[PDB]
This record gives structure tokens, C-alpha cells and sequence, in this order.
DNA sequence: GCCTAGGTCCCGTCC
DNA sequence: GGACGGGGCCTAGGC
């Protein structure tokens, strides 16, 4: 019974049918390349026409649906969906979302291949150059910024938005960073400019926002600068 | 150039190569389960212990990596990378991008299966419930808005900054709409209240955001009314 | 659950 | 090319 991979090219229905249902049951992951139709209804709602795409149906509900392009999937479902094999005129693979309600219709009109991968991972991801280890450079080691900073804070709320790094500088103001971990547009600037603005009615005038970011886009410079805030250049630190 | 699949499961290094030069050469799309190593440096640095995973390269250039959960590859690679496989103590994947410099490579240790697919698709998503929907139904239909109200303008850039619907109302105010096709958040009020800002600077006291989308969460309603705004419920269309 | 914000975001678009 | 903002964003972290 059970290797890594079952794998049959040009299915009939019975295999077909064998093969899904066991692995939903197994709980591994479900491989097809076929000819299908596909029929989303949920959040927006789409169609796609007849062509060769493969599918896969992870263990935790994701169902995707790749063409011969780009990254994303054209169709998908998230993690948590329920999937059935129903047959009519055609199989069709669909998978059920509820909270928002979303129906992923998959129309299989030529199954090419199906298989299982009944497959074992228990090691995860282990990336470096976040933010997030922006921020833990920043309060480790406060003169990135400049000269007598002094970080109290990270992600603290004020009444609306949460600030990436709240401190004090040299001068005794309230000081706000926003960080990013690559180049900075408009949004990041307005990002800053809008916690700023709630600060300097608590605190006064005082206040400083700062822009960490490797580099900055030639508009977020123009917003920064009309509205008096600062920037402060850091590359995001790779362990 | 020849059946539309071709699959090997437990591939010899000739095979795997065998294959593997097929897909990249006829501009299939190469299909791996394997046991495997991922490392990542580029925009950002990455490990991935030893597991297994579904492996995609699509002949434009992407690469995905999928482990068991969720719903994104665990590492990829976005179109228009150079992939390419390097005999080493096991064979690798290797993906390369330049601008930004990237490196991605799979460290192949167990192969449980290759597949070649020559998979042929000629259609084009047709997805509606879009802001692009939106924005079309206030044109065709200004008063969904309110009455007298004139839109000029879809996506036009202000000085700093682009307005989804740019126009004016009954009573000669310039009016800014900032769409959502989901319930609104912090985000959606900071650009709309910018885009406001920056038109007050012309056009002086008499210009009017308004936030459309079919809701708000706490903090945008918060600040929505905080800085003056007003909204109005709609939902995209669905054609 | 809702909110808030990041992401190796991807991706289209228009300058 | 850089830049700006949508996405069925996804996903993680508070609460
Ligand atoms: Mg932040
Ligand atoms: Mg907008």
C-alpha cells in the first residue's frame, strides 16, 4: 500500500475516484495535472475557461490551482476548506469555505495524472533580514539611529495605529520610527505621518517621526520632507 | 514533443536530468516531490531543514517550493529566473534573478518522483467584485454616490500620491473617493485623508474625502470621523 | 471572531 | 526603468 507517491497518468474514473478520496482520507497531498474548468464564488467571483493547469490539494483544506505562468495560483482556497470528489457529466473537485462563504468548483474534463505524496516535513522556515530583526538591532544597539536614542517601545498601540518603535531622543522628545525592510513608498511615509499627528496632540510639537529604511522612493522623499519628518538610513541585518 | 506527461518516480540522477532538461527545454512545466534542503539569499536570507515538499518550475521562470500546509511555498522564485541543475554530492535546483540579485537552490536528497508536463492553456481569467468594478458602476452611475455628483477623473495622480475618483458635487466642492472592495481599514483613511490634504493645498477649505467600500472596521470609522470624512456603503458589483 | 500591519509580498499600470 | 496602489491578497500577532 503505502510508498511517498502513488502516482497513475490517464486515470480511469474508478482509479481517479480511489486515489482522491484516499488521499483526502490519508491526509497527504493531492498532485493533477488535467484539462479542467474552473468556477469560484466567494469574496469576488471568476471563471476560467477550458486548459491544462495543475491542482493541489494540501492536507490542511489549501487547494491551488497553478497555470504555466506567474507565481500566484489563478484560483485558490485557503487553508482550513473542505474538499469532495463529485461526479457528474465530469468529476469535479470542490472545495467549501465557510466564514466568508467561498465554493471552488474544479471541473475535471481530462485527468492526465493523479497522485498522492504522502509526504513527512517537520522542519520549518528560518529567514533572516526582517523588521522585525530591524527592531531587535535598533534596541540592542540605539546609535543606528543616532547619537543618545533611546528605544522604549516596539509595536506599542496609541490610540489608533500601532507604532513600529516609540523612544526618547537626546533632547527628551517623543520619538516614532517606522521601519522598512526595503525601500520605503508613500504608504510608509503615511504610515509615520499619521502617528505622528495623533502623538503631537498627547506630547506637544516635540515629536520626531523617523523613516528607517534602506532607501527611499523619489515621492515618499517629497512627503517626508513637506511634512518635516526624518530619515534615517538602515539596511534590514542578515544572521 | 511527445505525450502530454511524462512521470519517473525514483529517477536515476540520468533520468532526473533527463527530465528535468525536457521541461526547461520545451517549456513545460517541471513537476518535483522530493525529499530536500532549501537555501535562499537575496532581498532577504532564508535555511529549510531537510523534508519533503512539491517543487514547481513554470517555464516562465517561476519556482515554487510547497510544503505540506498553507498556502504559500515555503521559498520561490518569481518569473524570469534562470533555472538550471547542478551535480554536486546530490543534485541541485538552482534559480537565479538579477535585479534584485537572488539565489535560490534546491538541494535534491531524495527524489520520489519527476514529472514533465506539457501542459497547454490558451484562456485568461475572468474575475468580477473588483475596485476596477467599483470605480466603473460610479461612472455609469454617479448618484450611487450621492446627487449632482460629477466624477472627472479614474486613478489620477495628484501631485503626490493617485486618487481612485477624482470629481465634484451638487454644491461646487471638489470630492475625492477612496474605493475599497472589502470593508475599509486605517490604510484606506490615511490615503483618503492625504489625497484630501494635498487638493486642500489648491483648492483651498472646499474639498470633500469621501470613503466608499460596504464597511469600515473600529479605527477607520474612529478616524474617519475624527479628521472629518464621510463614507458611503457600497459593494462591488458582481457581473 | 476583529483589528492592524508586514511580506523575499506579487502584479498591473502608467510615467 | 521607478513608482504607486490593488489583491478573492496571505499570514502572524493582539485582543
Ligand atoms: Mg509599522
Ligand atoms: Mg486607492
Amino acid at each position: 500500500s503505502k510508498d511517498k507517491v502513488t502516482v497513475i497518468t490517464s486515470p480511469s474514473t474508478e482509479e481517479l475516484v480511489s486515489l482522491v478520496n484516499s488521499a483526502l482520507l490519508e491526509e497527504a497531498m493531492l498532485t493533477i495535472f488535467a484539462r479542467c474548468k474552473v468556477h469560484y464564488d466567494g469574496r469576488a467571483k471568476s471563471e476560467l475557461g477550458s486548459g491544462d493547469r495543475v491542482i493541489i490539494v494540501k492536507p490542511d483544506g489549501s487547494f491551488l490551482i497553478h497555470q504555466s505562468k506567474k507565481r500566484e495560483p489563478v484560483n485558490w482556497q485557503p487553508p482550513g476548506s473542505r474538499v469532495r470528489l463529485e461526479l457528474r457529466e465530469n468529476p469535479v473537485l470542490v472545495s467549501i469555505r465557510r466564514k466568508p462563504r467561498e465554493t471552488l468548483e474544479v471541473e475535471l474534463e481530462e485527468v492526465y495524472m493523479v497522485s498522492v505524496f504522502r509526504a513527512e516535513d517537520y522542519e520549518e522556515l528560518a529567514l533572516t533580514g526582517s523588521e522585525a530583526e530591524m527592531a531587535e538591532l535598533i534596541f540592542e544597539n540605539p546609535e543606528v539611529i543616532e547619537p543618545g536614542f533611546k528605544p522604549l517601545f516596539r509595536e506599542k498601540a496609541i490610540g489608533t495605529g500601532i507604532v513600529a518603535v516609540l523612544g526618547r531622543d537626546s533632547d527628551g522628545n517623543i520619538v516614532v520610527l517606522e521601519l522598512k525592510r526595503r525601500r520605503a513608498e508613500l504608504h510608509a511615509v503615511r504610515q509615520l505621518k499619521s502617528y505622528v499627528e495623533i502623538l503631537r496632540e498627547e506630547y506637544g510639537d516635540k515629536v520626531r517621526g523617523i523613516l528607517v529604511a534602506p532607501s527611499l522612493t523619489s515621492g515618499a522623499k517629497r512627503l517626508l520632507e513637506k511634512e518635516g519628518l526624518e530619515f534615517r538610513k538602515l539596511e534590514p541585518p542578515k544572521r
